[PDB]
């Protein structure tokens, strides 16, 4: 532990990646030229948490989808970078934008576009569905998979370094 | 006989949607429409705690068309929707329908759901809830939300009640 | 372990289950009232199979849908019987309307309402999704679950106990 | 695991079965008439990376659906088979018509009309959850199952014998 929770504790800005993390990683069609993604429930109460204890939360993705869009919205995500390529670039941005550092930054994603922030945030993420090159990269790995809760398990990883995981415990208590 | 005597006397069985009836997914697409699956093993072990006596409750965070519909077909009286302080809603169920919370179930996956858990007379969790919820709990499902949970907890119940060899002749 | 083929090899009628056969017992729904519903994609090749060797196919589900009619279509299946509590009786009726005895009926099925159909066809089978009830009275329960190649699997060790799983194969070879 | 990187290494064609390889095997129907089929993303990653290497690719599959179109499009799959079982037929109608040896070309899939395909491409591959007929005649089996980055690691693996797998990787660090 230890140098994960030092590199937890200083986070102002946790930015997500969408398909592997927050999906399974299904990209569904059907025969009318619909789209469809699946998102897991437990996911949505971790991300409030963050956002009523301080944290900012951004979306940057690689594929545009109104789904995302909705999804974020009712989350409280507040920035939202789709159609990028470039996760680094992207995250550097925000954190000029909202005046922090790299090191105030948390990032989590599954696959190689990811693989520059992951290793250049403050505190990089990935998952099991995530490739090998990203997850040699990464501060921390989650135990459960991208669309069963593992920005969930990083909300509450983030919440105990920064001892607000019990104030947000004792609300439902 | 301490999970058998808790579920004895369940007069009214309360459920959460999302991580119980289904695995917790939620999903969207391109035109604006939302899906929910359910499980079928389910609506059979419902149906049985139905004609037993036992009154259905859903109480859930979200809203949809797809809860009425499952709701509607599975005969669960008690629907309750955009609701995430689910102990108030199960204590004015309790009242309206004359009973006490020691004869109420209730299975449920996340925080919103501990505080019914721990105060329901049958408190019920399952593998993939959290670990607050499931410390609260009486019992622990082996099967996961959306995948029998449901089932295998209606089972339980009319065992302790007397009422399970006789569900299962029925249909011999 | 070998009174299963006798069993098999009279068999001129397969008559399935829908949920928890057919499919995995996903049950779903929309916002717009629709209905949706999973099949696996190499339980039409075994049932292909199955009709080419001269066994007539059938099903019988509690359940209306669409979907089973579009499924059961594709796959040459001519019996449909939809929304059936009963289907020890279903099962009978089609019999009388054949030329057959239930001794030459094969039937699967996951439930408490597969029940009687399973235990009084003369090759009664279920899978490891079933209850127990059910379980406990076939003559057959699968390795491969429903929606996932049970019915497949099943499809295959009947052309074995008929002697047209070889040729089956060669066709392809 | 040692002979596969010969058989990969002159590859100039990666060819693939739909249902079973690309997708879960999940055949999705509603009651409006609409189908679904379910891809996955880290898949796209890989087949572009392929592709980007000098290597054409191919889809022969056995059904028609305007899901196919749209992912093959959106992957850059150029060659697209539908509704044709003879898998063995159309992949040698595009060897000639493109002019490269069988020797040359790799192909992937799930069940017994993709078998004569396998067995007679330079490089033949199965997955886990494909038959046993099919299995046997393959010359790898994937650690991932179809829809689940089946078609991933393959693509790496033809990668890593072509000497283009650390260049492909360096972009992203
Ligand atoms: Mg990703
Ligand atoms: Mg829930
Ligand atoms: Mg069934
Ligand atoms: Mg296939």
């Amino acid at each position: 532990m230890n140098e994960i929770y030092q590199k937890a504790k200083h986070i102002k800005l946790f930015a997500m990646d969408v398909d592997g993390i927050l999906s399974d990683g299904q990209i569904i069609y059907n025969s009318e030229g619909t789209e469809t993604k699946a998102f897991y429930v437990q996911d949505g109460l971790g991300l409030q948490a963050l956002k009523q204890s301080g944290i900012i939360l951004a979306i940057i993705t690689g594929r545009s989808s109104a789904m995302v869009d909705r999804r974020a919205k009712e989350l409280g995500i507040s920035h939202i970078i789709q159609g990028q390529d470039d996760k680094l670039t992207a995250l550097v941005g925000l954190t000029k934008k909202l005046g922090i550092e790299l090191s105030h930054c948390a990032y989590i994603g599954d696959d190689l576009p990811d693989l520059k922030a992951v290793r250049e945030a403050g505190f990089g993420i990935s998952v099991p569905n995530g490739c090998e090159q990203t997850r040699a990269v990464s501060d921390y790995i989650t135990t459960k998979t991208g669309g069963n809760g593992a920005v969930r398990e990083v909300c509450e990883l983030i919440l105990k370094a920064q001892n607000n995981f019990d104030a947000f415990i004792a609300t439902f208590q």
